[PDB]
């Protein structure tokens, strides 16, 4: 009722004020639209707090958010170099997973828990490194190709770990056999959406009983997630292989302006209600500092390597651009961490960490990777 | 949760199956979008339930759907006309409201049940009558113009109707005090709206600490409605002086084409939510066909003799073109019904009967207004 209306009217409010400020600050993403969460939030004023209404407008928030990265992405121009790309998506799922989980143990984790950290580590934000090669205009360029390349295969590997990770969250010391049927169900779907989406440009709407391709893509886009949803996936990232479907036909139709539309209402929700989660002891904690600065440096030193190792084919002024590249986590991880807390497998202190480190691998991205391009393109200048 | 997505997924996949049909028809607006309700609702399949999410998108889909109206209404076009509109604006209320409580009590009911009819009789649909002239192309001639200048006005006076209806339902045997206070803060708050939309054009949002203009209006859209609740003014049409603050920099900025993406979204969910409160026992009802069939007919005449002592002063032939015009009943109707059902005031048979007139006045319009239009461009063609 006009309780939450009052509460998404303070949630919108400071969103677009903490925005203006971010925006000013040359901060572009991710950044402002939590911690004016945190701001309206419990934790500070308090004009919203945590209903079913406002948790939901949360889940729609993330939904149509990587529905919007779903139906941006094109299966042309990604195929002409995956193949180095997926060397630095298998590299970008294994080292920070790895980080997260051995390095939790030691800060006194379980079993379950630990695992968590390590797939709030795995993701990539997609969203804020385009932006990035956005005002550069540099996207263009293959190494930022490889990045966000990479960056999409990533964010669905992270999805199924996550969803191994729920699984045996859900029920606990669950056997190989529920582990391996989720793997199975999600590389045959994800396969067979790629299959799906190559074939749809073929196939206009124009049969189907729609009353216009706007309506059609967001039916398609609730319903791919909620099938997604009574498979066992995590219906956030069900929408995205939804979007993929619609990619092909992006431009055609004229989707992408009016899906950003409601993604750019629905999204900041989503952004904030994250930081409505986080507390005052929680910020500002003793040993959450420590281990969230160190664990922070994990995430990055795994990134290099896996930027590299992974990128060495092109060359090495290019390498190292993609290793920093693949630094921010953004969006995805707070679904990880979001996911966690709400199942019950995350502790407020861990919740800190996740948010810490979010925080600061965005905050490194533009201080960076910016530079780093320079120098790329300037060596490049000369051997062309 | 993934409960309520698969829910969601039925009522937009319902809703563009049932619109494709109905386009088909020729029968534009606000007729499938319901009994595609019925049809995934309860009283025939049962895919979805009304649960407290579902009814809370049934209020943003009513709050975006009279915001997109407020921001589609222009106070210049509308001032050359309005003096006559405000003639039928007044016989638009008076005529019907009498027409649903003298007629109401004769059917059985009590005083505060047959104010509710009288209401849901008092508002007209803009957004449909709007349509019929559009593929015509005739909206541009002056006879269309009063019909919209004056839909608008209606539909601001029933909210000021319903709200002071309200306010005796809430609290039964209600003083005059509470409801001269009512009118009082309407039509200040209303007028100031009104004196505030003509002095926005003058100054742009560029100073505002805002990120962008479309999240600005938003922001702006839902804390003009969270306001008019606070003052005890249905949320739903608080938004609308909201858009009206909007309309004059509507195409500046580029709202109209975005809001409409978000409208398009949540607008059928408030209709089809609508439908799902229909029962079995309502559809079909041995009382409810006659009284709603002749209650119907109430209507018409009471806007024909509006639509005309009103309109008598352009022309005869124009005259019974507004008479027609006023017909169609619509979203307002719906907000009247939606409204009296949960305060706990409206009768499951009352319910019906609303349901079915606003159906069968729909369904009037384009058999009877399209070849009217027609006979007064050739009479006009004639006399120039």
């Amino acid at each position: 009722g006009a309780e939450h209306l009052l509460e998404i009217f303070y949630l919108l409010l400071a969103a677009q004020v903490m925005a203006f400020i971010f925006k000013r600050l040359n901060q572009p993403c991710v950044i402002g639209e939590v911690l004016a969460g945190v701001l309206v939030g419990p934790a500070l004023l308090g004009l919203v707090h945590e209903g079913e209404i406002l948790e939901f407008l949360a889940e729609l928030g993330a939904v149509f958010l990587l529905f919007m990265v779903g139906l941006e992405t094109r299966l042309k121009d990604i195929l002409a170099v995956g193949k180095e790309a997926f060397l630095v998506a298998v590299l970008g799922v294994a080292l920070p997973f790895l980080g997260g989980y051995l390095y939790g143990l030691e800060i006194g984790f379980e079993t379950l828990p630990a695992l968590f950290l390590g797939t709030a580590l795995v993701a990539t934000s997609v969203g804020c490194t385009a932006r990035v090669l956005q005002e550069l205009g540099v996207l263009s360029r293959p190494y930022s190709r490889i990045i966000l390349g990479a960056a999409v295969i990533d964010d669905v590997l992270g999805l199924i770990v996550l969803a191994v990770v729920n699984g045996v969250a859900e029920t606990g010391q669950v056997e190989v056999g529920a582990i391996t049927r989720l793997i199975v169900l999600s590389v045959v779907f994800v396969g067979l959406a790629v299959f799906l989406s190559t074939l749809i440009a073929r196939l206009p709407l124009e049969r189907l009983p729609v009353g216009s391709p706007l309506g059609f893509a967001l039916a398609l886009g609730v319903g791919m997630a909620a099938l997604a949803a009574s498979i066992g996936l995590a219906p956030i990232v069900g929408a995205f292989l939804g979007g993929m479907l619609l990619s092909e036909v992006r431009e055609k139709y004229r989707l992408e302006e009016p899906i950003f539309a409601i993604e750019s209402f629905l999204a900041p929700i989503f952004f904030a209600m994250v930081g409505v989660r986080l507390e005052l002891s929680a910020l500002a904690s003793p040993v959450v500092l420590v281990a969230g600065t160190v664990v922070t440096v994990i995430a990055i030193l795994g990134k290099v390597l896996g930027g590299f190792l992974g990128a060495l084919t092109q060359g090495v002024r290019s390498a190292l651009t993609v290793g920093v590249g693949m630094a921010p986590r953004g969006e995805v991880g707070l679904i990880v961490a979001a996911l966690g807390l709400k199942a019950g497998a995350v502790n407020e202190e861990e919740y800190a960490i996740v948010l810490f480190m979010v925080v600061f691998t965005t905050l490194f991205a533009p201080f960076a990777l910016k530079p780093l391009i320079a120098w790329t393109e300037r060596e490049r200048a000369a051997k062309e």
